[PDB]
Order: C-alpha cells, then structure tokens, then sequence
C-alpha cells in the first residue's frame, strides 16, 4: 500500500491520472520522481522546467555540477540526483526527442531505466515538447516497465483520449 491516490489502474503495474506531476510530487513526496531530462541537464520547459523551478533551480544547480564532473547523458539514458524538496530522488531520464530527429525505437531504452526503480512517480517520456505520440509512449511504457509505475498527465484531454484508446 502506498498514497497515490486517484489514479486509473492500466495493468498490474501501471497506474494513471490527469495531474501536474509538480503539485503530485509535493503531495506524496514519493522515493522517486522521474524527470523528462535533455542529455545536458537544462531543465528549460516542459516537465523538466516545472520541476526545476519548483525547486527553485537547486535542480538545475546540482544538474551543472553533474555535468561538469561527468558529461552529458545518453539518449535513453538516465541518472539518479537528489528530489530536492519534492521527492527523495528524482530520476532524470531522457526520452528521445523527435523534434531533434532522435530515434524513437530508442524509447523502450529510456523507459527500461524506470525497472531499476520499485515505484516511481512519472510523465510519459518522449511526449509534449519531445514531439512524439503519447498514446505510443503509453503503450512503450506498457510493455516496458515491470516496476510499479504511476503516471502523470497534465494534459486534461490528452488524458482522456489516453485512457478511452488503451488497449
Ligand atoms: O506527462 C507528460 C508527457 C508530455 C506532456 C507535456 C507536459 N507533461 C507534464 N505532465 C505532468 N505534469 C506536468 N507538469 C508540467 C508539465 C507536465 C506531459
């Protein structure tokens, strides 16, 4: 038992809302919040800028450290940094961005890092200003992640449209 509450239950591990994963993460404060990241760690929008002005750019601080001592990121790959003041740990992964022409087979890649994870608060990868179909990316994360997964939407009719064409 743990205190998400409210989501719609996908399959035996997969769980989803119409929510700001900001305000959620404030609310649970779960173990791990996950983090659409860019392979240079500049939370400029998206998820990503939510999330790092929430922590009122400690998230940001700490990402440029991380860089400087180690490099950018894979695509597909991901790193564990702190939650700052909304989560233990964020998880910072980084989806293949469409409008950079990145390969999209590189999602299931992406969503794999989640497995290392037993719960996780996260958005769909790969979507919003990553220019790639969410309904895909839900499906993707569907048939990837075997940990227990609740997903955020913010997107009100997306939401919608996610949960009445899951197959
Ligand atoms: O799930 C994500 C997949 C792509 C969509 C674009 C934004 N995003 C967000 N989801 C949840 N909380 C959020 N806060 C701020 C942004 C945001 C969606």
């Amino acid at each position: 038992v743990n205190s998400f509450s409210g989501y719609l239950k996908l399959t035996d591990n997969v769980y989803i809302k119409n929510a700001d994963i900001v305000e959620e993460a404030k609310k649970v404060k779960p173990t791990v919040v996950v983090n659409a990241a860019n392979v240079y760690l500049k939370h400029g929008g998206g998820v990503a800028g939510a999330l790092n002005k929430a922590t009122n750019n400690a998230m940001q601080v700490e990402s440029d450290d991380y860089i400087a001592t180690n490099g950018p990121l894979k695509v597909g790959g991901s790193c564990v940094l702190s939650g700052h003041n909304l989560a233990k740990h964020c998880l910072h992964v980084v989806g293949p961005n469409v409008n950079k022409g990145e390969d999209i087979q590189l999602l299931k890649s992406a969503y794999e890092n989640f497995n290392q994870h037993e719960v996780l608060l996260a958005p769909l990868l790969s979507a919003g200003i990553f220019g790639a179909d969410p309904i895909h990316s839900l499906r993707v994360c569907v048939d990837t992640v075997r940990t227990n997964v609740y997903l955020a939407v913010f997107d009100k009719n997306l939401y919608d449209k996610l949960v009445s064409s899951f197959l």
